[PDB]
C-alpha cells in the first residue's frame, strides 16, 4: 500500500484506457513520456491517488500534450496542448529511430553521397541522433533528426569499426523528408572489423582465470517488501524506476537507534549529456542527452544472472510503457545485492592489548542501459557507516569517425584510419535533501592555509571555513580540489550531542566541466554543466536540470532559470544538483570495446551520528 | 635463484655474523635498519651478489654507522661513520619507546605536573613521538623524543580517550635524561571513555548480518614461484618486503604476445608524513614519518584469515632483523589474492544483435601495519585491463588531545571535552619507471579549452596538450584537477602499431598537498609533500623523497637535493614521485574508533597496447 511502489502492468494499461477513451490516444497518436508522479510534499491527504504524467506526441504534426491522469479514479486531471518552438519537443520515439536510415535510403542526395563512396544502401547503417539547436531556421518547431553512416558489412558485424565520414543528413521525422544532405568530401572508411567476438581478434581465449564462488548460505541481509521497500543495516529506502530517469532512490534513511532518521528525500540522475568536441561540421552539432531525450531507463538491459550480476541477487521488473499505451516488463532490469568490502575498522592497540578489526559491506542497487553504441551502469551504494555514494559505469563502443590525414587536434587515432571524437559525459545527480528532516542548508567548506606568525610560530597550523549558501544566486558552485572543497548539507535545527548541527558532506570528484565555449549552443542547453554544484529550493515542477522537454530547445531552460528565481535557502526545503562526469580523449585500448571507466560522487556523515554508527557490528 | 628473492632469516643472521666478525655489533650496538639491497643496472657481476644495507646504531652514545655487507663473499663492503648532527638521526628503536614513559616516571617535574592535575603516574601512559628539528640547541646530536601524555584507567582502557593538555616533555633516550619539561597549564582530562568493545557502549551487537562467502574451488589463478614470483592474467612481478617501505613491487611487467612488457621496475610508497596542524606548543612540533622515522615495515601486522583478508589467501611471511641482528618472522604479514571487479566491458548492439558482457578481476598485494594509535593498510591492485592502483586505508583510533572551551580553529570536537588535532596523511609513491623498458620521458597532459571562432564556429571543440618534462628542474609538478591534468610516462623509442610512443597515464586524486607554511620546519622536512609530482634521474643513492636519515634531520636531503642536479629525464632511466595525501579534520563519526578512509593513485595504460588487452577474456 506504499505510496512509492512501483507501477503495475495494469496501472499502465489503466493509463492507456483513461487515454483512448477521453479521446487522447487517437490512431496517431504516441506515447513519448509515461510516469508516475510523486506523492505532493504533505502526506495528510489520506490514501494517495496514484497519478501518472504523459507526453503525448501525434505523428501527423499536429500539437503534442503533456497529460496527468488519476489512475485511482479512472480520470483525466489535465490535458495542456504544447508549443514545441517555445518549450521544446518531446523525447525521441524508439520507433522513430528507424525512419531516418529508411527515408535517407531512397533520397538521390543520399544515395549519390553513398555512390560516390561505393557503398551498398543496403549496407548502410544510420545513426538517429538529436539534432539540437543551431542556426537552421527551418527547423524551429520542427521535429528532426540528424543522421551520420556506418557501413555493415555482415548481420553479426560492428558498424562503428566503419564510420562513413564527411557525410551527414538532417531529416523530419514527421514530415518525413530529407531537409538537407551534407558531403564535405569522401574520407577512407575504415577497413578493419571491430569484432570482438572473433577469434582472429580475440585470438585463443584464456584458460588461466579460476571461478570465483559468491554465495550466500543463508540468504541475504536485507529485506524487500511492498515490492520495492528496501531494508538492510538500518538503511530504509524505496528503489524506484522512471522510464526517463532510471533508477530513482526514495526516503533513503538510516535507523538511528529508536528513530528513523532521514537523509535524503529522493536521489536520481536527472539528466545525463555527451557533448562532442569534434570542430568538424559533420559532428560540432553532436550532443545527446541521454536521460533527457532518449530516457535511459527506456533502455535498461535485462540483466544476466551470473554475468552482470555476480553472488546472490534479488531482482526487481519494472514495467513501463510503449508507444501505444501497452505495458512493458523490463525482465531483471534491476540488480540488488550486498558484497563484502574490505575492512571497516581496525586497531591493535600495544597499551590495552586489545586487537580489533571489522570488515565492510556495501548495499548495491543497479541497472545497466545501453544508447546506440554507449552502454551506461548506475550503481548506487549504502555503506555500513552511513556514506551513500553513487557511481557511473561507462563502456560499450566508443563513437567513430576517420582520422585525418595529418592528424588532429579533437580525434584519437584507434585503428588505421580509425577516429574517435573528444566527448565527455557528464552527469547530474538530483539530490532533494532531507537531513532530519526537510529543513536544511548548504555550506561551502573550504581548507583554509595560515601564515606562520604571533599564534602560528612554527607555521604548522592550518584550518578551514564554511560559508552557507543562503540564496540561488549564490549558490551556484565550483569545485577547488586545491583546497579540497566540499559541501555541507546540514539541518540548523537538529543537532547531535555535541550542540553542532547534523550534516552530510559531498565529496566530488573534481573532474572537469562542461568545456564547450561559453556562448555555444551545449553550453545553454547544458548549462548544468558548465558548474559542480547548484542549489535550489525545492518545487514541484522543477524535476530536470535541462527542463521537460530538452529535445530541440533553445536554451538556458532548468537550473539557470530555476536559479534565477533567487528564492531563499537558508534552511529551507532545498535540492542539490552536483554534476560530475568523464572526458574522453579515447585511447587504442578502448578499441574495439572499451573497458569500463568510471565517476562519481560520495556523501558521508558530518557530525550527523553522536559517534561512530558502526560500534555494534559483530566480529563475524 | 631470483636476485629479486625475499631475504632469508639465514641472510639475517649471516649479516649478524659478518657484522659481528668485522668488529661492528658488539653489545653496544643495534641495528636500527636492516634490509636487501637491490641489484644494480646492467648485468654487473657474472652471478647475483646479495648485499645487505645497515644502519648501526651505538647505545652509549658512539657515532652509528652505515654499513653495506655481501652475504655471499662475506665481507663489509663499506662502512662510514656517520655525523648525526649534520646528517640525520637513525630509526627510532622500538626499544627506544618504553624508555620515555620509563624516564618521566622518575622525574620531579613530570610528576608535579601530573600531581597538580590529580593523576596517578601508574596509569599514564606516554607516547614516544619522533622529535623533528626545532629551536632547542641541546638536541644537535642527540637522540630526543617527545613525550605526550594519555590516561588508562585499567588494563584495557584505551588511553587516547583520556589526553592530558598542556603537557609535554623531551628526552634524551641515549643518555636517559628528561631535558624538558613544558607545562601550559592545567586542562580538564577528558572522561568518558572510548572502549569500542565495551557492551555498554556498543550495545547490543547486531545480529542482522548474514555471511557472504567468497571461495575458489579451484584454486586461486595466479601463482607463487621462487617464493615470491607471481604471475597471474598475463601481469608478472616480484613481490618485495623492506623493513622501512614495507611491501615493495618489483619489475612489474604485462605478457603482451610472445612478448613480456616492462612497464614499472619498482613501485613502493617511499614515505609517508603525518603533519599536525594545532599551533599549541604541545603539539605544534608534531609530525611523525611512519616510513622513515619509524620504519613501517617493522610493525606490520599478522593478517588473519576471514577477518583481515577474506577469499582464497596465498600469505607470504616477510623476514625482518630485530635490534641485535637476529631474523624475526612477520607470519602472514602479506596478503595477496585475487577478487571480482564487477563489469569489465559491456555492449548490447541492435544492428548486429551481439549482446556482450566480460567481469573485471583484479590481483590484491597488501599489508596492514600500526604505528601506536593509527593503523594503516597499504594495497596494491593489478587489474585484467593493464590498470596498476595502490589505495593506503586510514584507520585506528584519532591522536586526542582537550577541546578548549572556548572553541578551535585547528581541533575538533569528538566528544565532550575531548578534542582531535588537524591533520594530514601525506604518502610519496616512487616509482621507478620502466614503460617497455628504461628509456622514458614524462609528459604533463592538460584538457585545452578553445574559443568559439573560425575553425570552431559552433564553440563546441576542445582539446588537450602535452608538455614534455625535459630537464629535473623542470620536472616539479602540481596538480590541476580543473583543466583535468595527469602525467603520461612513455617509451619515445618504443612504438605501438598506430606509430605513437607506448604510454601509462597517471591518474591523482588531486587532494590537497602539504598546507604548513612553506617556512616551516616540516615544510622543509617533508619539502616533497608540497609538490605532486617530481620526476628524478635514476640513481643508485636516491631512494626516499626524505633522504635516509630522515630522524632529527633538517631539509637539505631528499628530492629538492636530488632535483638541483638537473639531469637529463627527456627518454632516459627515471623515477616519478606521487605525493598524495588525506586532510583530516576529525567527525564525531571518527569516534572512539575510526572507520577506513581512503586515497591513492592509479596508471592507466595509454596506447600501450594495440588494441584492447582483455578480447581474449572468456565469457565464463
Ligand atoms: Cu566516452
Ligand atoms: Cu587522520
Amino acid at each position: 500500500a506504499s505510496p512509492f511502489r512501483l507501477a503495475s502492468a495494469g496501472e499502465i494499461s489503466e493509463v492507456q484506457g483513461i487515454l483512448r477513451t477521453a479521446g487522447l490516444l487517437g490512431p496517431e497518436k504516441r506515447i513519448a513520456y509515461l510516469g508516475v508522479l510523486d506523492p505532493a510534499r504533505g502526506a495528510g491527504s489520506e490514501a494517495e491517488d496514484r497519478r501518472f504524467r504523459v507526453f503525448i506526441h501525434d505523428v501527423s504534426g499536429a500539437r503534442p500534450q503533456e497529460v496527468t491522469v488519476s489512475v485511482t479514479n479512472g480520470t483525466v486531471i489535465s490535458a495542456v496542448e504544447l508549443d514545441t518552438a517555445a518549450t521544446g519537443e518531446l523525447p525521441v520515439l524508439e520507433e522513430e529511430f528507424e525512419v531516418v536510415e529508411q527515408l535517407l535510403a531512397t533520397d538521390e542526395r543520399w544515395l549519390k553521397a553513398l555512390a560516390a563512396r561505393n557503398l551498398d544502401v543496403s549496407k548502410v547503417r544510420v545513426a538517429p541522433l538529436s539534432a539540437g539547436v543551431f542556426e537552421y531556421a527551418e527547423e524551429r518547431g520542427r521535429r528532426i533528426l540528424r543522421g551520420l553512416a556506418f557501413v555493415q558489412d555482415f548481420p553479426e558485424d560492428s558498424a562503428w569499426a566503419h564510420p562513413v565520414d564527411g557525410l551527414v543528413a538532417y531529416v523530419d521525422v514527421v514530415s518525413k523528408e530529407v531537409t538537407r544532405v551534407i558531403d564535405t568530401g569522401v574520407f577512407p572508411v575504415p577497413a578493419e572489423h571491430g569484432n570482438y567476438t572473433d577469434p582472429e581478434l580475440t585470438g585463443p581465449l584464456r584458460t588461466t582465470q579460476k571461478p570465483i564462488s559468491i554465495t550466500q548460505p543463508e540468504g541475504p541481509s536485507f529485506t524487500v517488501t511492498g515490492g520495492n521497500h528496501i531494508e538492510w543495516e538500518k538503511w530504509s529506502l524505496d528503489v524506484g524506476f522512471d522510464v526517463r530517469e532510471g533508477v530513482v532512490l526514495h526516503n533513503i534513511a538510516f535507523r538511528d537507534g529508536d528513530r528513523l532518521r532521514p537523509i535524503i528525500n529522493r536521489a536520481s540522475i536527472a539528466e545525463m549529456v555527451v557533448p562532442y568536441g569534434d570542430p568538424s561540421p559533420i559532428r560540432s552539432w553532436q550532443n545527446y542527452f541521454a536521460t533527457g531525450e532518449y530516457l535511459v531507463g527506456q533502455y535498461a538491459n535485462s540483466l544476466e544472472l551470473g554475468c552482470d550480476c555476480l553472488g546472490d541477487i534479488t531482482y526487481l521488473s519494472p514495467v513501463i510503457s510503449d508507444a501505444f499505451g501497452n505495458p512493458r516488463e523490463i525482465r531483471n532490469g534491476i540488480c540488488m545485492h550486498e558484497e563484502d568490502w574490505g575492512i571497516l575498522a581496525k586497531h591493535s592497540d600495544l597499551w590495552s592489548g586489545i586487537n580489533y578489526t571489522r570488515r565492510n559491506r556495501r548495499m548495491v542497487i543497479s541497472f545497466f542501459t545501453t544508447i546506440g553504441n554507449y552502454d551506461y551502469g548506475f550503481y548506487w551504494y549504502l555503506y555500513l557507516d552511513g556514506t551513500i555514494e553513487f557511481e557511473a559505469k561507462a563502456t560499450g563502443v566508443v563513437f567513430t569517425s576517420a582520422f585525418p590525414e595529418g592528424g588532429s587536434d579533437n580525434i584519437s587515432q584507434l585503428a588505421p584510419g580509425l577516429g574517435a571524437p573528444f566527448h565527455q559525459h557528464i552527469f547530474s545527480a538530483r539530490l532533494d535533501m532531507a537531513i532530519d528532516g526537510f529543513t536544511n542548508r548548504v555550506e561551502e567548506e573550504d581548507v583554509v592555509r595560515q601564515t606562520m606568525g604571533p599564534g602560528n610560530e612554527r607555521g604548522n597550523a592550518f584550518s578551514r571555513k564554511r560559508t552557507v549558501l543562503t540564496r540561488e544566486s549564490e549558490a551556484v558552485r565550483e569545485a577547488d580540489a586545491r583546497t579540497g572543497r566540499t559541501w555541507i548539507i546540514s539541518n540548523p535545527e537538529s543537532k547531535n550531542r555535541l550542540n553542532e548541527p547534523v550534516g552530510y558532506k559531498l565529496h566530488a570528484h573534481n573532474q572537469p566541466t562542461l568545456l564547450a565555449d561559453p556562448g555555444s549552443s551545449i553550453a545553454r542547453r547544458a548549462a548544468f554543466a558548465t558548474k559542480d554544484l547548484w542549489v535550489t529550493r525545492y518545487a514541484d515542477d522543477e524535476r530536470y536540470p535541462t527542463g521537460d522537454f530538452v529535445n530541440q530547445h533553445s536554451g538556458g531552460a532548468g537550473l539557470p532559470s530555476y536559479i534565477a528565481q533567487d528564492r531563499d535557502i537558508d534552511g529551507q526545503d532545498i535540492v542539490v544538483w552536483h554534476t560530475f562526469g568523464l572526458t574522453h580523449f579515447p585511447r587504442v585500448e578502448d578499441w574495439p570495446i572499451m573497458p569500463v571507466d568510471t565517476v562519481g560522487f560520495k556523501l558521508r556523515p558530518e557530525g550527523f551520528f553522536d559517534r561512530s554508527p558502526v560500534l555494534d557490528v559483530p566480529a563475524n
